[PDB]
This record gives C-alpha cells, structure tokens and sequence, in this order.
C-alpha cells in the first residue's frame, strides 16, 4: 500500500524534533552519560511532592517522591512506553490485527497516546484532507467530527443506514461512478476514506454486523479507500457477543481505529489511543509534538498504574460492571419513552452506547420544541439538526442521554415532551 | 483594528459545538433543571475515588468524592472557571493590560488555558498562517516554533538580533520594502506577525530592553503586524527585575502572549495559557474543542488549588525560589566554561532561561563534534544548526542546558568538550 496519497503536503513536510533525538541517545546510553541536550526543567522545583489516590476495588495508587518528579515531567509524544505496550497487548488480545509483524512502510500496527480519541481524530483528518476531496460517512453522525469536517473544505458524501447501520449496496452504489483504478489517479478525487462508529452510532445507537463489516472492507479494499473507524463504545455493547472489528480484519492495513476511556475510565483526564498503519500514525504523533508536545506524564501514570494491577482481566470485569450501569439506565429510558411516547414518537432500540434517538410522529422541524418551548420548561435534549452536515435541514429527530439521569427525572423529562408535543399537535 | 485579516478561511468556518450550546443552558441554570442532553457519562462508574496531593510549602491538596467526580469529568474548552479567573487576575496585576475593559470586536482581553504554551503557539499559527505568508522572527529561535512553521507553509524573514534581544533598526529595515497602507491590501502580502520570546530566548539567553519593546511594539502599530510574545521565561528572569511586556502596553489589542507553568510548577501536566484579543482567543477555543476538548480537568484542579492557597504573594515567593536554584545553575556552567572553554569558544551571560549559547572559536560547523565525537564519549549538547530556519547551513554555536546537571557533571562535560574541540582545530 501508499500512504502518500493519504497525507496532505503539510503533513508530509513535518519533522521529528531534532532536540528529541539527541534526548533519545541518553535514554539508549549507560548510567555514566552527561547530558546538557534537552531544556527538561529541574523538578525538585515543581510544589506537588507526593501523590495517593484511591481505586473503587483496587490498590490504592501512590506516587512517591521520584514517581511524582516523573510524573511532573516532560514524556515521550506517542505516550510513556508502560501504557503503549499494555495497550498494544490488549488490541492483540482483543482484535489481533493481521499487521503486526509487518514491515513499517507496509502498514505495520503502530499505536499512540491521544488526549482522547477526539484528538487523534482531528489529526487523522488534519493529515488526509484537502480541500475539495471526497469523504465517505453516515448521517446522522458525532458533532464533532461534523465540526472538525467542516472547516476542513471536503465534501462529505452520506452513505444509507438502518437499524444494521451502514448499508453496503448503499456504499456500492455511490461508490459506482469512480472505476477501481481512479484510486490511483489523484485528478479523478476517489473518495480518501470511510468514517464510522460501528458500535452504538452517535447519534443512533445502531451497531453494523459481521457481515455488514466485510461488505465494507472489500469495497474498502476495491476503491482503494482508509476505514476510520471511531470505537467509543466497543467497550459498551448491549446483549451482544463483541462483533469483530475492521482493525481484526485489516489485511491491508488501511484501518485508523480510534479507542476512548472516557465512559470506562475518565472523560476529564483526556486519555484515549489511536491504532493503525505505522506510516499515518508517525504522521499524528509529530502533529501531536508540535502541538500538545504530549499527553499529561500524571494521567498516564494514574491509567498505567490501574491497568497494570488490575490486569486484561480485572480491566475486563471493570467493563461489565460499567456496562450493566449503562444497560439499567437504558432500560429506565426505555421504560419512560413507553410510558409517555407510544403513539407520539417512534425508537429503535440503542445496541451500544449512551442515548436514545426518538423521532417526533407529526413535527417536520423539532427545533422550537426542544430549544425554545422544552428548555422554558427545564428539560434540556438535542435537536436531530446537530447531527447532519446541513444544521438548517429540519430534523423531526432528538437525541436523549441516559448516562445520568434517574429514572424518575426522565419520567418527568418524557411528560414534559409527551405535553409539549401534544401542544404542538393541537393547533388547528 | 480587523482581525479578519489575521485568521484564515478555514479558523473563520469554525463554529461552536451545537451540543455545548444547549450544555450551557443547565449551567444558567435552576436545580430544578433535568438534562438528558450532554454525553457526560456518570462518573460513579470512574474507578478512582479521592486523591491526596502533598504541596511543597503549603497546604495538602485533597480532592474528596465530589471533587474527584467533577477532576474525572469533562470541562470547559477555555478551561476550569477558577483558573481563568485567578489567571486573568494575575495578568491584570503584572501586566494590567490596556485591553480589559475594551468592547469584544475591539480585541477585549481574553484567557484561555491550553495543553502547555506549544498548543496556544501551535492553534495561533495554524490561525493566522496561509502558505506563502510573510512571518517576522529571530533566528536563532526555539525548535518548536521552527517545528510548527515549516509544514504551514510560510516565508520566515530572519529580522537580526544582538545581547539586548531583536535591533528594531533592523526590524525597521526589513519593513522599509512595504508602506503603511500595505496592510489594508492582502495582495500586497504584508508580515503577519512578529513572534518573540523576549526574556531569555530560547537558545541565546538573550532579553529585549523596555526601550526596544516600545520601538517594536510602535512598527507593529505602523505595519499593522500582530505580536506573538512567547514569554516562557518572564519569571526567570536573573538579576532584572522584570522588564514591561508587550501585553502592558497593548493599547491597539495586537498582542498575543504565551505563558508556561512548564519551569515553576509543572512540564508534564501540559497546563500553559494564552492571552490577547477576544476575537483571536475565540478561534483558538474552537480548534481546542474539536482536537483536545478542554485540558485535564483534573490538572488544572491541581494548580487551581495551590494557586488559590498560594495567592499572588505565595506565588511570587515561590518564583524567587526557582529563579534562586536557576541563577546558581547559571553560575555553576559560568564557571565551568569560565574554566575549561575561555580561549576555545565565546558566549554571552543568559539573561533569562536554562541555556548558554557557546560560539566554538576555529570550526565552521560543530555538527559532527557534538553529534558524532561529543555522543561517542557520552556527553550530550546540542548543535545549532536545530535553532535554524536552514537546518543545512553550518553552525559554529551549541547549546547547553543548565537545568538538571550538577557542578560536577558540567566540569567532565565543558573538558570533553575542549578535548574535543582541540582535537578539531588539528585537522588540516
Ligand atoms: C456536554 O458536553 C459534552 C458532550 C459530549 C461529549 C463531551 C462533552 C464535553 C465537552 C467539553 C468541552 C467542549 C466540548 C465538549 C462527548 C461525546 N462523545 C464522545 C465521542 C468521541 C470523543 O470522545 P473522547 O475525546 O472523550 O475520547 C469520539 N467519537 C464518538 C463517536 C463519541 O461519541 C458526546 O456525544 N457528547 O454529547
Ligand atoms: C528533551 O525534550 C524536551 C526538550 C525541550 C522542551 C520539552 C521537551 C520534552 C518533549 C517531549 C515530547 C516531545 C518534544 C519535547 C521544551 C523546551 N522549551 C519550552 C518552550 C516552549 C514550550 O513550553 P511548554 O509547552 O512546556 O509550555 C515554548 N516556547 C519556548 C520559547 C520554550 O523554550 C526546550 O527548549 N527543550 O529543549
């Protein structure tokens, strides 16, 4: 495979620091070694000396006085060496890419510490895109990746979805009036790649089969097209055996996985990992050197520590614990919109993931109801509008998170909406 | 003034998250409010609990159930309300910038914290800079920003220095081939900005005087140029007293300034922040939302809380204590290039920083006597030919960290050197 024609000019022309390559040679020398390269601040001078933190079934984390020095220092751009061999060892465990011994240039699986999955993202379409080219995703699609898109300059090209998510005839369809050899030719513009969330779609909380999957990855494979693949929620499936990912079959190694320890783990330290082909993921962590330098030394310690004691296994169990939360949150959500909605509002059942998408029965445009009339009555959703490249279409679409609430406020929240769109409905 | 003209086509599409939007709307904000809007998961599913810092001089950071929930959380892009807050305070009682009480549109103050001084750096260049662009700095200049601005394409106009920093005679040289009036026409492809590091630039050491501030700062209001004032080391500042910024006198609302808590509290938790226009601060916040979301929120607690405790006073004393250990560093390497380099090589007393800049006295380029010979006999230092916009180009000069090493380290160091260096001079 040739990446070149996936990495823009200014990604291209980007340079590993030449600072840290000199800093590199200390770290791969003896003990006897001097060095007066690197401008790393002296951290007996930084005030935080000692840290203890408390683990919900686990070991309390403590981090001694050279522990914390390290800590509070600079780190490596692709992330500390602990959490990248533990995080390799579980995509091997989980997904056990084809790609793993093969040669760097060919695609070998590279992975690296991202300040959440949403960073990794942007700098994988920072990389690929110019303005004009193709891309390929499903409407109604992640906010933000709609706003990383957008300012960008592509054209996002909307292939069908139902309840199965993506479907293939649909892609094979548009992917029809390019030949397979157009790939090739950077003047014909084949589309670069193919954005998805296949387990529990933002908005949707629709999941693609096995079978779906392959459809998809031959036409990847024909086309000559990446699969961004966006997992957030391969970790929060809902009665379901775990559906192999587009990295488990990436013979190519033309899949960019996004993985997210913001629902499992923590939202607010801003720690996620991307996996993919070693020549595209040394083109995001030397964005990344540029910009974040690294993700924090501390929250990568505190995940690293948490990881390795509790092993692929106590991590695991910590999913199911997680994931039956979420599935009793689902049913209370469920249980309101039965209660208040039949008759009103049509669903599809969430298969992964956080929220509900409800379509209003007769509203064309649910836009005044939820961001005028429901929030003048203290009920906050989203209106389907922020989920479509095109904001001013009119959506009878919402979008409703059942993370947090309890049931009794959704019991409210669904009365309100039940009244708010029988109001809307009553007007001749 | 026009910002316009100092942010590109695709910085000017960014919009806010539609999401958030609504997000903020439960903030302003009864308790009677439900919200089934946000994806913030539940953080009682986080597996850590409390969290107890020990501080250096001051009291203990705890961080019990509830705020542990809300540090594992997701925040605000700009950063947590406290930390804004207390830095935008700061900023007005050093700098008391004339922009405070300005009307937005005008360039109004504004803060926001990012993922280290590198990431505002980064977002502001990738804000204001379209390949072929004109750009005003000093070489030699940090890597970082030399990192950074190849890829994006622009034309680096190298405006000459000497001990007291950039000659604005040479800055007023350079701008000589435009007129005034050249900046109201974008064709006539006028400097966008000027970048500096004005106290102990990043490798020289170097420090502009209050005099040749008010000369550049008076051609940036001529030429109509914005200020990138990178100022990481504005508290380390050795035997001055601090010199006015280019912040204090922003009457216009052209400047933009970077600070770093990356040498007085903290290099690995990637906490720094930006200040200037409220229009250019705002574009800023829109990229971090789609690339990092917001920095550690759990980070920023941290400082937040030392900070708060300290106050400005506490804050202040701990600064003298890091200029304290840093100036003797300084006279440490002083006298041992005092002792082992006087009649082999010449540098300048840093004014502020970690770094003396040595000039080796008869070789042309030092490249392969620090990189090869210097590596092979396990002393490390850095060639200049790195601080360069033509990296190809021979350097007589090195730079050596004062940071971390030991009296007695710099000693072997600063003799392998001089061994080194005549050794060279033998070779005919
Ligand atoms: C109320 O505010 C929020 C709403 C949010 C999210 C975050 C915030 C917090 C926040 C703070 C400051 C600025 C803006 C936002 C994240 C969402 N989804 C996470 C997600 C990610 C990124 O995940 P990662 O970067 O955390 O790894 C990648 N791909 C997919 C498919 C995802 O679904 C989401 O749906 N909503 O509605
Ligand atoms: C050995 O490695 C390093 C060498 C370093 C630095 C950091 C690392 C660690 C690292 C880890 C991963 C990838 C790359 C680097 C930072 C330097 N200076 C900091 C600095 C900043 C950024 O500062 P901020 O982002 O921390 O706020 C902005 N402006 C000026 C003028 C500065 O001088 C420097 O001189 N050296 O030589």
């Amino acid at each position: 495979m040739n990446y070149a024609r996936f990495i823009t000019a200014a990604s291209a022309a980007r340079n590993p620091s030449p600072i840290r390559t000199m800093t590199d040679i200390l770290s791969r020398g003896p003990k006897s070694m001097i060095s007066l390269a690197g401008g790393l601040p002296n951290p007996n001078m930084f005030p935080f000396k000692t840290a203890v933190i408390t683990v919900e079934n686990g070991k309390t984390i403590q981090f001694g006085e050279e522990m914390m020095k390290r800590a509070l220092q600079y780190s490596p751009s692709a992330g500390i060496p602990e959490l990248l061999s533990w995080l390799k060892q579980l995509q091997i465990k989980l997904h056990n890419p084809p790609t793993i011994h093969y040669p760097p240039s060919q695609g070998q699986m590279d992975l690296c510490v991202t300040s959440g999955s949403q960073q990794g993202l942007c700098k994988v379409f920072e990389m690929i895109i110019n303005p004009g080219d193709n891309v390929l995703l499903d409407e109604p699609a992640y906010s933000g990746t709609l706003q990383s898109l957008h300012p960008l300059g592509c054209n996002i090209i909307n292939v069908a979805s139902d309840e199965s998510g993506i479907v293939p005839d649909s892609l094979r369809d548009i992917l029809s009036r390019w030949k397979p050899e157009d790939a090739k030719n950077p003047q014909k513009n084949t589309p670069k790649f193919l954005y998805t969330v296949p387990n529990g779609n933002n908005p949707t909380g629709n999941s693609l089969t096995s079978e779906r999957k392959k459809e998809i990855y031959e036409l990847a494979r024909k086309y000559d097209f990446l699969i961004i693949e966006d997992d957030p929620y391969y970790f929060l499936q809902f009665n379901s055996g775990r559906v192999p990912t587009f990295l488990s079959m990436d013979v190519d190694g033309r899949v960019i996985r996004a993985d997210s320890f913001s629902k499992i783990i923590s939202s607010g330290l801003r720690i996620g990992f991307l996996t993919g082909p070693k020549p595209l993921i040394e083109r995001v962590i030397l964005h990344i050197q540029v910009s974040t330098l690294h993700p924090s030394t501390f929250n990568q310690l505190m995940i690293s520590q948490l990881l390795h004691e509790w092993g692929e296994e106590g991590f695991m169990a910590h999913v199911d614990r997680v994931i039956d939360f979420y599935s009793n949150q689902k049913d209370a959500i469920l249980a309101a919109a039965d209660k208040w909605l039949t008759g009103l509002a049509e669903w599809h059942v969430p298969a992964a993931g956080m929220f509900l998408w409800i379509k209003v029965k007769g509203i064309n445009d649910v836009k005044e109801l939820i961001e005028e009339k429901a929030v003048k009555m203290g009920v906050l959703m989203l209106p389907g509008n922020a989920f479509y490249v095109d904001s001013s279409a009119p959506s009878p679409y919402l979008r409703a998170s059942f993370s947090s609430a309890s049931p009794e406020q959704m019991d409210v929240a669904f009365q309100v909406l039940a009244q708010l769109i029988k109001e809307s409905l009553l007007v001749p």
